[PDB]
């Protein structure tokens, strides 16, 4: 699909057996999801945005479906106001910026 | 052009007669530049990201050339690690996300 930027580029994702709304974010190195209790080992990490750093849990090799396109990679989980799909997954579905 | 996302989508912009590198950011509502002087009256504003809120200077109706494409719009200036081009200007240059 082609997604215009008149509104926030929110799409449906599937993860851990839940459907969620997430922002397709070319300004994000990493994928950061709202708090959820995924199974498996994780590692602590601190990630920084505009207002400073937050503590997140890093989970590896989590399958994520983005608009019916399959992806698998690292997901960070923590106190974010919005679910963010970053470049680590956007590359996997062949996402480009075009103008 | 078509820009892939295996690296950060940094492009050269021209603003106030100066050249700067900036991130094309579909997850940003607003355009936020590192601290710099711009001509004209500004008003204090607050904007929020991950890590919380920051105070910025809001400048209205600033021309910005993004990879040779002209935009004129609101530019915020404040403490950011990277220059961010957000949706307010991305829409002006006809930028879309495609996969
Ligand atoms: C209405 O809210 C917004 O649109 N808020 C904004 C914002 O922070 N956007 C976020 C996504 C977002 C939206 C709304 C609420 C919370 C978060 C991103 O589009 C841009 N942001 C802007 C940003 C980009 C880079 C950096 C940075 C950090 C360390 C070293 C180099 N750069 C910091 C902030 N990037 C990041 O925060 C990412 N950071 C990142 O990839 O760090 C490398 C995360 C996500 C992985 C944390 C702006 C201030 C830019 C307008």
């Amino acid at each position: 699909p082609q997604i215009t930027l008149w509104k926030r580029p929110l799409v449906t994702i599937r993860i851990g057996g839940q459907l969620k709304e997430a922002l397709l974010d070319t300004g994000a190195d990493d994928t950061v999801l709202e708090e959820m209790n995924l199974p498996g080992k994780w590692k602590p990490k601190m990630i920084g945005g505009i207002g400073g750093f937050i503590k997140v849990r890093q989970y590896d090799q989590i399958p994520v479906e983005i608009c019916g396109h399959k992806a698998i990679g690292t997901v960070l989980v923590g106190p974010t106001p919005v679910n963010i799909i970053g470049r680590n997954l956007l590359t996997q579905i062949g996402c480009t910026l075009n103008f």
